[PDB]
């Protein structure tokens, strides 16, 4: 354990920036923790919260996932694949959740977060799931940004990590949800070039990626390999320079590190 810290150390000097790394091996509860307990922006993987957090509504209200919403061309920002093919018509809030998961669609995002009353409800069911380090403040594609030394929209490794694995493997959803946002993460297809680079290719493997300001490039994802006990892994990572451009290979190279 002391090679798999100084190779993370070496990663992380050779690359110029700030890397936040969180391994949790259910094999034996063991962790592999780099920076975990430093705040990152969370960008995109920030969109699995609000996601769960709609499936925790639709726990205590019938057919919730099935209801419509609009899409406005007024609506649209900076990176919509999915919902520029649905202006002027309307999505349901399982299309709308896959959407934001599978193809990080930032208007299905929005719509996600406008549901269930804003970034400060999001951040509300973060807590209610004994996660007392994530913050949503803003939408898409401002709560992006990442500012060095700026709070709003960041968690740490160990918080996301403890939450991802709640979330995938325990209890913080009911059992028919769990399922639902497992499908969604493993059908994501954003994911081959972070943590998935970093991974044997036949390993099962959900995950969402995200990006920003200040080169920040990261992936959040549960790792299934087969006949083997599940793996949680954060890899954050963020850069000194405002136009840094993304490093996702580094993310695949803490995947390969930790994973040895
Ligand atoms: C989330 O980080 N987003 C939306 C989208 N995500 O794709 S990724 O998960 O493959 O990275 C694109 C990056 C990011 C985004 O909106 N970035 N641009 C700005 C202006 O914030």
């Amino acid at each position: 354990t002391a090679d798999v810290q100084q190779k993370l150390a070496e990663l992380e000097r050779q690359s110029g920036g700030r890397l936040g790394v969180a391994l949790i091996n259910t094999a034996d509860n063991s962790q592999i923790l780099y920076r975990a307990d430093e705040r990152f922006a969370m960008c995109s993987t920030s969109k699995v919260m609000a996601a769960a957090a709609v499936l925790k509504k639709s726990e205590s209200e019938p057919n919730l996932l099935n209801q419509r919403v609009e899409i406005k061309k007024s609506d649209l920002v900076n990176y919509n694949p999915i919902a520029e093919k649905h202006v002027n018509g309307t999505m349901s809030l399982a299309e709308l959740s896959a959407a934001a998961l599978q193809y990080s669609d930032n208007v299905a995002m929005n719509k996600l977060i406008a549901h269930v009353g804003g970034p400060a409800s999001v951040t509300a069911f973060a807590r209610q799931l004994g996660d007392e380090t994530f913050r949503l403040d803003r939408t898409e594609p401002t709560l992006n940004t990442a500012i060095p030394g700026d709070p709003r929209d960041t968690t740490s490794p160990r918080a996301m990590a403890q939450t991802l694995r709640n979330l995938t493997l325990g209890k913080a959803l009911g059992d028919s949800q769990r399922a639902q946002l497992v499908t969604w993460m493993k059908g994501n297809t954003t994911g081959a070039a972070s943590i998935q680079a970093g991974l044997p290719a036949s390993w099962v493997v959900g995950d969402k990626t995200g990006s920003g300001g200040y080169g920040t490039t990261n992936d959040i994802a549960v790792i299934w390999p087969k006949d083997r006990a599940p793996l949680i892994l954060v890899t954050y990572f963020t850069q000194p320079q405002p136009k840094a451009e993304s490093r996702r290979d580094v993310l695949a190279s803490a995947a390969k590190i930790v994973t040895d």
